Order: structure tokens, then sequence, then C-alpha cells
């Protein structure tokens, strides 16, 4: 053995996690992950030592603006304070040029990143929200007075008061059934009275059509709901905002490029403000789960499909991939083990340890049952728990009549 | 000059603006004026060095009458104070008269601006909206002569008359219950009663069901409509108020305008009460702003579109452009510097730089853009003050109802 | 001396146009419009003999580029055989290097026209349009049916037949009031009538359900038409297509403005076939009567405020001017007449007379100016006219109901 | 001294195009295309002298089977008729271990493609739709539980026998017409009856009122169907066939995929029984037009998104795309030309040209703006197949009514 190997690597879910108890351990063992899984495939088929570092500054880095200096694991790689990388270190032509790629391994492209909307579930009373408490407060003072000026009405000396049916009890029977438009079994004769049916049979005929019409527009409105798709919304849409990672080639992408859609984002972005632009990817998904709706985040496929299926289970992929690239070990330009190590992917490759890796590594953290999956929109169908609430009413009103009869029965009995 | 010049310049935000360290900036850097650089590519030319200077007076200036003594930036340039003006300022021929002009860079017109309407209070009988006077009417003659047709044919000689409970008043009574849906016990047993029921009761379901679809309809999807959109209108105006800026040379143009419409306009804007014309462009704004149902503002399309996307996006412009007008470089008459700068000005506008000279203001800014209808919030239940009239209704209906009780008891006793 | 300088002129209204009696007639009186006035007031400060004359080739022409040879007015103006042209030309800097022109006399802009929106006349029966003619049908038949079934079950003997009120009279009568929700005097005894009562229930319950919503909706669809609005959406809509003059400056300025929304426009313009393009004002005027709602035509604002106001009226402006241009006096280079000649201009400017001759030119042939004022037809409500047709039958029943009463009483009279 | 290549080419129509002198020019005129003007860009930075020609074979054309002896495309280079190609190509190791290939110019997946879906004929019980099933049932014991409650309260010795009408056969009677807003022949005397009777008149106001305003919610903005999510379902089901284009580098590519679901596709479409492959891309849509949906075709997204636009629009691309490929020039081995084109194709790939030939021949193309909903349909009257179920119901209703009348006319008959 020559010298072991100083390999740079940056923290990132799943390439790299820290172990539970990592301060207890060697500096290689510390850390676990898919990239400590490919570091030590390659170090058994290439023959040599290896430490595993961080990065110290913590981004993968870019061109520095108008110094052309190299920051990041890109900066450890040219000015030789680490000899290999082995890390989510995407290959794009600006780098290409100073630093040696091998092979691809894996297929990425750019994704869009936003909360889960809501969980509407339906109150047990929903059904009244058209109206309004204040109207329904007043509606039953209405009733109230209704019943009592037509009793009063009704009963007086005829200077043979007895000559209609019209009592108190009754007086407030007739009102209940006017008003569901049930009909009656019995209907005033004096003009006072008639005038009080008419006055009360316009009402109900005002508030039961008045009820109806906001209820259909109500349930019309949400039907248009219309969320955003395919990321081309973000061209025209202006009440949301979204951003990237900073240092990251996605940055250097958008504002590179001259597609008319991606250079209108690139636009927004540049003149957004405050600044959209996050430090790392844990604050940032964090920024987006505060946000609640209003912030939306990119970034590369890959993380995004590992994120979406963690136990939170809270957010989820919009739309496909924008474009394509890759992943590559990397090495210092005329670094002579950088043949042997592309030797070394192609065989790993071959012997599909590379598939391998991932199924292990991807689908025993995804936890998450993926319920709700969108098969079912709905079907426009107005399920049973919107109205539920109403069952209950006639339930009860039911169950006091027994007990009403009960006692009237022990009254009869005794009076 | 003496190979160097003081240009005449004015802070105007879609054309210079304020830099923020205002207390130490100096000189040209003190600003961004893009809008004129370029057109210092003669001044590159020739060398010579240019501030941009605010002009003394703080205002587009003006000519007065009688005395024809030159204000602001016309006095300056006039009297030899200043020397070469890139303000925005209209070309006309009261100021040719004495100062010459370049080509006009851009073409521009008159405007008018009024508080973005919004949303009032329900009336208290907004209830009847959805039918119109006129099916509010006939409804009671139908009922009126459907209740009388009733009475008279069952009434007819039985063979012993009035063998049948349908008097005039009880037929009123039927009538009313049948249009209602509701429970009317005595029936006409009779052809022609049975004839009469059944398209009265047809006639009510019809009514009913239109009027609430027409009201669903008309929740689902509000208008505001904008209340005047015409300078006719502006001549039929009620109480909104309206001036041009004052010493701003649109008033110039009233005083001469010939045409029968714009002399009525220029005539009421004279007759008007004082204090009619503002001086400053924040005063007819704040004015604006505050007039929420009493007065408009004229001014030219290119600054009310640049207010437009400003915050609040509250107000809007209507109508239609009233004239055309360009704008352009001025200078005192016979300047060895006003002939070559308009070649300056052509070449530009060959080289087409005057849209990226649009685009740097007026684009860049765009932020309060476009709204329309996709998503609304909820529209919440509807309130009680939109309803309250049928209550009131009801009331008095009852409060009425016990009189003629009494007066039928104090009848009855003797 | 001055050897009857000859004027070229485009014919075109009102700046042009027959006399017509000038299949023989002789002179410039042959001509009535704009433009023959203003000759005289040029005659009369210059003092010289002149001819009227037509344009050959009638446009007013442009480059034709790759061949470079001017056409029209201008080509008559640049190779000698005009010597002054007076016509609705229009100033640009592409004509001005070739030929001179006069201060402005008058000022335009360019406007986007389109036909009338029919409007909805209502029908003596549009009540009925919900819900379609085969259901009206068959209702018939169902009630029919049932009031058949109901009497036959109701009135067959008990084991007696008059134990039961429901003859086949009231058992028609049983049906009407129960389709019209309206309650009833009397009740099916048997099991089998309540069982077709209940059925009878039900259907109607469904119908007048369906009818209300479907009417709603067709309302509501109604209000949201939004029809094209400042025009300049016509870079968004595609269903309409426009067209422009054929050699006009308006076929140079889409050519050769270059703003964003213009240049898609010029690239429609480009690619669109058959052919937006019309030799003459006249006969796209005409395609746009003709293909009414899908066609549409770019003219100067000064014609299309001529054109709306005539009779037909089938036609208006939309939207505002989108920029600003003017009208010369035009004349060869170098000619002596051309200061004189804007000299000329500038005095009737002054003197105003330029207003004496239009005034009479468009103000007297206006003729139609009916438009909403003082109230709105539009505004929410429904018209008379939309259920006019539901009074015709009321008023039909009461006086069909009188005859039957007077044929009772011509029955009873003689008994 | 002088030399001149040989050129492959094939007339994708994107890419390739016949131009309408199609009689008698020569390659290098008859066609156009964005490999057309790629190969005379690439001609331009290179200096090189060439003529294009059609493969000779007229297609990719598949592997000679055991032996992998190139298809036509392939041969005529390996074979010297031709020295370059310029086609849509796929990039895979099994060709570029055999001949070299240049810098991808483009990167492009496999999409599904299906027939846009279309309204389907009513169901005949389509009347309910709007309620949702679960309450149906619920009403239902609602209405038998009232009954049974009103009966016995009814009944349970109101102080006795014969002190009222209210049977239990009456008592269903009553609970049925209150529910149908109908004429309501007795009324409970009683208080507890009273209690009864009141609360199933809230209960069927509410039910109503539901159904009604969700039902018109239905028939404006429709939006329905989406028979397929991705091709997961596709895997799941069995009803509707696919298949790729035969030959295709996606058949390689499924022969030896080791996901799980892409394996089953590719063992089941090995083990389909009819011809699932197709040889022709117009094969392919024909195929998928003809077959009503029932037919699926797999092709490059490309292609695709082309397609979508060349009207009819009846075809439309369902999922997120599968995976991620290049396309490039192609170049035999040891051949001089390769090299000083790759230098030429890293040129434009760094220049951006191509994003110009993208424009030119996809987005210059657009036309059917009818996804944005530009037009708005008009609303029709319901049809008889509508609604026709409950005319069924009606019928079989009085249909059985009247054998219970001649049933107890025979019970009576003794
Ligand atoms: N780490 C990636 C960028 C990740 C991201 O921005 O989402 C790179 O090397 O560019
Ligand atoms: N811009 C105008 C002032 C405003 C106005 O005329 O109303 C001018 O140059 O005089
Ligand atoms: N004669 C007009 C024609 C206007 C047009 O049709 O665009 C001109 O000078 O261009
Ligand atoms: N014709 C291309 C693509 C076919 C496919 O998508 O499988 C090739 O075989 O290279």
């Amino acid at each position: 053995e020559q010298k072991t190997v100083v390999v740079t690597t940056i923290l990132e879910s799943p390439y790299v996690m820290m172990k539970k108890n990592h301060e207890m351990l060697e500096g290689n063992e510390r850390y676990e992950g898919y990239c400590v899984d490919l570091a030590a495939e390659i170090a058994k088929h290439c023959g040599f030592k290896y430490k595993l570092t961080i990065v110290g500054d913590g981004k993968y880095g870019a061109r520095d603006a108008d110094t052309k200096i190299w920051n990041g694991m890109v900066g450890e790689l040219v000015y030789g304070k680490a000899d290999i990388a082995i890390a989510p270190l995407t290959i794009t032509l600006v780098r290409e040029e100073v630093i040696d790629f091998s092979k691809p391994f894996m297929s990425l492209g750019i994704s869009i990143m936003i909360k889960k909307p809501q969980k509407s579930k339906p109150g047990v009373f929903s059904f009244l929200d058209p109206l309004a408490y204040e109207i329904w407060m007043c509606i039953v003072f209405a009733y109230i007075g209704v019943s009592v000026v037509l009793f009063l009405v009704s009963r007086f000396s005829p200077y043979s008061e007895s000559t209609n049916e019209f009592g108190i009890f009754n007086s407030l029977w007739f009102s209940l059934g006017a008003f569901m438009q049930q009909g009656c079994d019995i209907s005033p004769r004096s003009l006072s009275g008639r005038i009080v049916g008419g006055v009360w049979w316009f009402f109900t005929l005002i508030i039961i059509s008045s009820y109806t019409a906001n209820l259909a527009a109500f349930l019309t409105v949400e039907r248009m709901v219309s969320p955003i798709e395919s990321a081309e919304d973000l061209s025209k849409q202006t009440e949301i905002a979204y951003g990237t990672l900073d240092s990251g080639s996605t940055k250097e992408f958008f504002r590179r490029s001259k597609i008319a859609v991606f250079d209108k984002m690139w636009t927004y972005m540049r003149s957004a403000e405050p600044s959209v632009f996050v430090r790392t990817t844990a604050e940032g998904v964090a920024r987006v789960r505060k946000s609640k709706g209003k912030y939306a985040y990119l970034l590369e496929s890959t993380m995004n499909e590992y994120i979406e299926q963690r136990k939170p289970c809270d957010t989820m992929k919009v739309g496909g991939n924008l474009d394509s690239k890759g992943y590559g070990i990397a090495t210092p330009k005329g670094s002579s083990l950088g043949t042997p190590v592309n030797l070394a992917v192609l065989k790993l490759s071959e012997q599909g340890v590379l598939d391998k890796l991932k199924n292990k590594w991807w689908y025993d953290k995804g936890e998450c049952g993926a319920k709700d999956s969108g098969s079912k929109e709905k079907t426009s169908a107005l399920s049973l728990s919107n109205v539920a609430g109403v069952f209950y009413i006639l339930v009860g009103g039911l169950g006091l009549a027994m007990l009403v009869a009960l006692i009237e029965f022990c009254y009869k009995s005794r009076a």
C-alpha cells in the first residue's frame, strides 16, 4: 500500500447519513448510506484503503463571480486537498473542463415538489354553512311570534268563541306544518288569520329558494379548483413562489438556459424578492412545510422521490422530469487511478450491484402506505359524511317522543 | 457651450428615479437616466461633460399669458439658464414658437383614471332583483283575475244558490294558497273549477323554478360594472368632478379646443369651483384615492399604465385615448447642439433601442400582473343584510293583522 | 402656363366618391367627397388649373422587395406621371426618403373591426327548451295511463262499488293535482292505489328537480361568455381569423415593428392560409359581414368610424388605437409647389377650415346611434318575453272555462 | 484530390420532410427538416461534401437472429454504402461497441400514447348518480323506523282501541306521503305524534335541496373520465392490449431490464398471442385510432408531442415518461470523418443553435390551442336516454299494482 486515498463526501440522505452513535465509532465506520457501500466496493475491487472526509464548506460549488475561484467539493478536488470524490456530484460541461468524470452510473431529472393541499373532512354540522348563525336565530324567533299572534287573534269574544279549533297548541302545530310546506289538516277562517297565513307562506317561499341556490353555487365553485400541473402554470402564476438550492448546478442550468419557459423562470427567480434561494436541502424542505402551500421547491428527482415516501408523507411530486443528467465518480485532472475506477464502475454495473444497492436503500425506508393515490377523484358523488348530521336530529326526535308518550301514559293513568 | 452642459431633468418615476443613497451620490450617478444616456451618444461623440441636473422649479414649466413669461424648464431654457432638456415634455406649437424640438421618440395621448370599483352593501329590498318590475306586477293582476273567474262559474244557478263555499273572499283565499304551494282544503269539485285549478298550478311551478335557477346563476359569477366609460358620460356627469393638471399643457389644449364636446368640457372646468386643478402627480394620486366616489383625474396614458402596476393595484384606466401627441427633446432656438442630437434620436430609432428603453421600466416592473377567474375564495354564507327586507314585510303584516280584528270586535259591539 | 397640373387620387369613401350622375357629367364635378372639396382651397391659394386623375393600378403601393420598383400613387409620383397627390396617403419614413410631404392635416390610429354579436331574440315558447321535446311528449302518456289504471283498480268490486269516490273523472282529477305538487282533497284507500300514488310521487319528484337544475346551468353558462375585449388577445385567440389590406401601410407595420405580440401576429399572418389578405376595402368589409363572428379586419380608425355609423349599422369598433400616424399632401422631390402647399395647409389649419370641411362629411352621414342609456337590457333580470308564453296558457284556460259553464247552462235550462 | 461522402437518413415527419417537387430533385434538395438542416449546418462547419440518400431498407430494422448481422441503416455504414448517419436513432451500448457515436444532440425517453377519451352513452340508471350509494339505504331504514314508531306511539293506549285511525298500514302510508311532498289525509292529534311528524318534514326538505343543488353543479364543468393513470394500471389490467414498434430499441431495453414491472410487461408481450408488434409509425397510429382505445402504443415522446399537434387532436400523452436516452450521429469504426463532425456537433451543442431548429420544427408548428379550451361549448337539453330509467320503474310499478287487485278478488271469491 502506498497511501490511504483521501475521499471527499457531503452529507445527504440516503447517500450518506450519520450513524446512530457515530461519535463512538471509527472515522470510516461513523457513516452509513448508499455511498459508504459504493466506496467499500471500490476499495475492494481497486485494492486500497480509504479515509472518508466531510466537505468543510458543505456545498457542491460553482465558478465564483468575477474571480474564477472554485469553492466546495470541486474546489477540494482542483486544489489537491483530496484525491477522489464519491458523492451525488452531477456532470456538466462547465466543470468537465477542469475535473474528470467516470462513466455515468445513475440517471436523474429535475423535479418539482409541493405540499399536499388539505384534509377537508366535513364537520358534523357542515350542512348549515350556507345561511350563517344569525339567519337561523332570526327564523327561530319569527316562528314563535307568528303562532302567538295567530292564537291571540283566533280566540276572542264574538261580541261563540269555541267555534274554532285554533287553541294554543294547535296554533303552534299549524305554523310548523306551514313552514315545511307539508300542508295542514286545518285552515284559518278569519281575515286576520288569512293575512297571517299568506305572509308566512311568502316568507317560506323566499327562504327555501335562497338556501338551495346558494348551496348549488357553493358546490359548483369547488369543482373548478384546477390545481397547478405540468410546471407550465408557474410561467403565469404569481401567488405562488419558488426557488432552488444555492451553489447547486440547478442554479447554473436555470441561469444559463434560453428556452423561453425556463428563461421566464430565471427572470422571475432573479427578480423575485426577498431571496427565494436556500442554503441546505433540509431547511429548504422545512421551508416548504412551513409555508404550507405558498412556497414550492425544485430539486433532483432522485431526492424528491426519496422524501415523499418517508414517515411524514406530507409532500408529493408534481409533473415530470424536465431534462436528463447523470452522476459520476470524479477525480483530479491526470490522476492515474481514474481509469481503474472507471473499470470498477463498469464491472459493478455488469454485476448488477448498482441495482441491488438501490433496491436495498429506497424501498425499505418507504414506510408510507401511499394511500389516497388519486385513482378515484371523488367520483363527484356527495358522500354520506356531508349530510350525516341530519340523521342524528331525526333519531333524537323519535327517541324523545317515546319518553313523551310514556309520561303521557303515567299522567292519564292517575289524572 | 463651454465643452460642458447641465442637462435639464425632472424626477418622474417612469423616466428618472432617485437612488437610495441620495444623501451622498452626486452627478449623473445619483440616478439611472438610461432614458437619456443613449441619446447622449452624440454627447459621447462631442465628449462634453453632461450633468443630469434637477430642473430648478421642479415642474414641467409653463408660459404665462400677456407677459409671456416662461417658467421653470421653459424659463431656464429661454433665459439661457439651461441649455438642453431631455425631459418628458409634450410637443406643442405654443412652445415651438420660442424653442425647437427633435423628432419625437414616442407617441402617447390623453387618458382618464378613476378609483377601481368595489362591491357595495346590499340593498334592503335586493331580494326582488331576479324578476324585474314588470313580472312582479303582472303576477298580481293574474291572481286577481283567476280568483274572480273561479268565483263566477262556481256560483252558477245550481238546480238553491250558494250551495258551495266559493264566495269571493274564499275564492281569493283559495287562489292565494294555491299559488304558494300550500294545503287548500276546499276543492272545485266541478269541471270549470278543476280546469282553473290545473293551469294555475302549472303556472306557479314554472315561476318558482325560474326564480331559483336565476339566483343560483347570479351568485356564482360577479361583475362590478364600471359606472362611466366615455367623455360623453363626463359631459352628462352627475357629481364626479374632473380637471387636468395645473400648468400642464393639456390645460392650454383645452383652452384652445374648439370641438363642441371638448369646448363644453373646458367651459365646465373653467366654471367649476376653485381647486378643480391640481399641481403635482402625487396630489392627483392622493385626491383620486381619497375620492372614494367624488373626483376623477386626467393624465397621460403612459403614466396611467405605469401607476396601474404599482401597489395598491386599486386604480384603473377607462375608455380609449382622446388624442395623440409626441414626446421629445427640447432645446433653445438654433442651438449648435440641438441640431446634431436629432441624428442620435434617428439612428437610435433605427437601432430600435426604444424597445429596451420601454421594457426596462414598464415591463421589468410587471409585478401586479394578470389576474383572472382561475380559482376563487369560498363564496361564504349568505349574510343577514342580503335578505333583511323579507323580515320587515313579515313583522309589518303581523302588526297590521291585529287591527282588523280589533275593528271587527268594535263593529260587533252593537 | 402651368399646363393643367395633374393630381392623382384613389377612390375611397368618404375622401372621394363617384357622382351619381357621373355617367354623363364631365370635369372635376364628376366627384364628391372630402378630398375633391379640399382641392378647391389649394387652387384658391395657388391659383392654377388642375385635373383629377384616377390611380391606374388602384393601390397605395410599397417597395416590392427583391425587384425594388415602386408602384401605386407613389409610383406615379416618383416616375413623373403625377404632379401632386391628395389622398389618404399616410406618412412613413420609408416613403419620406423618396418623396416629400407637407405638415400633417389629420390624425389617425389603427383599429380592429368585428361583426355585431346577433341579439338572442326570445322565443314565444323558449321556456320549454331545457327539457327537450320527447320528454314533454311522453309525460302525457304516463299521466293518462296512470289515471286509467288508478280508476280501473279503484272501482273494481271490493268483493259494493259505491264504497269509494274514485270515479273516472275524479281519477283523472287526482293525477293532475299530484303532478304539480299541490296536494289533493282525497286519498286512495286500497293497497294497490297507495302503491300507484307512491310511484307517481317519486316520478314527479325526479322530474321537477332535473328541470330546475338544468335550467340553472343553462343560464349560468351564458354569463361567462366573456367576449373579446381590448382585442389584444387576438394574439392568444385562434378560433377567429383576421386580415389586413394588401400593399397598405398596415401591411408594412406588422413586419417592421418588432414588439413580441406584433411579432406573433405577423407570424400568424404569414402562416395562415387561405390568405387573410384582401385587395380592396369594400370587399374586405364584405368578407367580414358574410363570415360573421369568425373573421375580423384591421383598418385605419378614421375609416372604421365612417363605416359603423352607416344604415346597415351591423359592425362596430372594438378596443383602442394601437399607435398614431398622419396624412399629408405629397409632391415629387424638388417640385416648387411643395412649400406653397405647406403654407396653404398651415393657413387653412389656423383658419380652422379643415373642421369646416370635416364636419359636413361625418356628422351628417351618421344615421345610427342607438345605444343603451339610462338603463341597460343586459343587466341581470329576466325579461317578460323570457316567460311570456306561460301567461297565454293561463289566459286561454280561464277563457275556455267560460264556454264550459255556458254549455252547462244550456243543458239545464231545458231540463 | 476531390472527395465526397454518402449520407443515410429516414423520412421521419418532424425530422425530414418530402419537398413538394419530389419528382426529380436530388436528395440534397428533395428534403427539408431538423435532420436536413442539422446536416447542412454540420457540413457548413466541417466543409466536407456529401449527398443525402434515404436508408435503402426504409426502416430501422431488427438484428439478424443469433448473428446480429446489422440492419439496412447500419449495414450501409458497415458495408460502405455510406460513411455517416444522421437519423433519429437510439444510443445504446449494444451499438456503441460496433460503431462510434457522436455526443447526443437531444435527450428523450419512452412514453405511452392512448386515444383521447370522449363522452360515453349515459347509463340507463344514471339518475341515481348525484346522491351516492350508501345514502339510499339509510333513507329506507329511516322511513321504516319512523313508520313503526309513529304507529306504536299512536296506538299504545292513548286513552285505547278505536280511539284513532293510525293503523300500521296507515302509518306507513302517512310516512310515505310526508316525504314526497303531497296531500296529507290525517294528522297526529297527540303531542308525541306531532313531535314525530315534525322532524320528518325538516329531513325531507334538506335531502331534496341537496340533491337538486348537486345535480346543477354536475351539468356545468363536466371534466370527466380518465381511463389510465399510468402504465402501472396497464400492467394491472389486461383488457387493453399494447406493444412496442417492432425492431425498436425499446424491445431490447425490456429484453434485459431487471425492474419487476417492466420484466412482467416484457414477459407478457413476449407471451402475448396476437400480433402486438407493429413495423411502422403509421401502422401504430392507425392501429390505435382504430382500436377505440382498446390498444395502446409505445413510442419516443418527441414523436408523441408532434403527432399530438397534427390534427385531429384525438391522441394524448399520459404519464410522466419512462426513462432518459440520447439521440446522436453515428460513424463506422476507423472512418476519418468521425471526429471532424463530432467537433462540429460539440460546436453546435455549445452555441445552442439547436434551439432555433427545435422552435422551427416543433413549436412553430403548434396549432391545437383547443387544449386551453379557447372556445366555450354551449349546453344542450337533456335527452330521453339521460333519465329513461325512471319510466321503467313507473310502468313496472303499475304492472305490479294491477296483480294485487286480482289476487285480492280471488281471495274474497269464497
Ligand atoms: N447536488 C446537485 C444539485 C442538487 C440540487 O440542487 O437539487 C449538484 O451536484 O448539482
Ligand atoms: N406633460 C405635459 C404636462 C401635463 C399636462 O399637460 O396635463 C406638458 O409637457 O406640459
Ligand atoms: N391609404 C392608407 C391605407 C391604410 C390601410 O389600409 O392600412 C395608407 O396610407 O396606408
Ligand atoms: N428506432 C429507434 C427507437 C425505437 C424504440 O424506441 O425502441 C431505435 O431503434 O434506435
